[PDB]
């Protein structure tokens, strides 16, 4: 299932705690259209990929975390292994996040 | 000077009162860095045109004018002319900003 962010804190905590995992971070916005269409199949994806870690960062609550991970386009999703940042996209593409996953992991 | 924009109903009615002139609007976010960068340069625009209406929409503040506007990315830029839109772009280009302004004036 996917972790809901709610803090600076427990976005570095979950990092941290996925050890050897692939992190998917959706980086969304209430207000943004596509990121509401991309969000039952971004569910969807924690529930068959049980491999991979899914987290959930709303801009508006953590803006510092946004800040600091250069988001800029909604939705934004970044690839983390072992803390290191090693894919990244924006733009509500299906095929595209489940085919990035499917190289990263 | 730049107008600050805080209800859907302020949006319309600025468009409507721009008549004859081109609007120029900033959808920005306090998160985001690139729009903070901007900021000055956006407001030194509207000193230099003066037959130019500068619009400033925080997309926190007005969900609702950032969804019905398709807004993405930030910075946004839109342009209208008469009620209609006439141009946008995403990113915190400068050169490019005040390109299109000369284009559409």
């Amino acid at each position: 299932m996917v972790k809901q962010i709610e803090s600076k804190t427990a976005f570095q905590e979950a990092l941290d705690a996925a050890g050897d995992k692939l992190v998917v971070v959706d980086f969304s916005a209430t207000w943004c259209g596509p990121c509401k269409m991309i969000k039952p199949f971004f569910h969807s994806l924690s529930e068959k990929y049980s491999n991979v870690i899914f987290l959930e960062v709303d801009v508006d609550d953590c803006q510092d975390v946004a800040s600091e991970c250069e988001v800029k386009c909604m939705p934004t999703f970044q690839f983390f292994k072992k803390g290191q940042k090693v894919g990244e996209f924006s733009g509500a593409n299906k095929e595209k996040l489940e085919a990035t996953i499917n190289e990263l992991v």
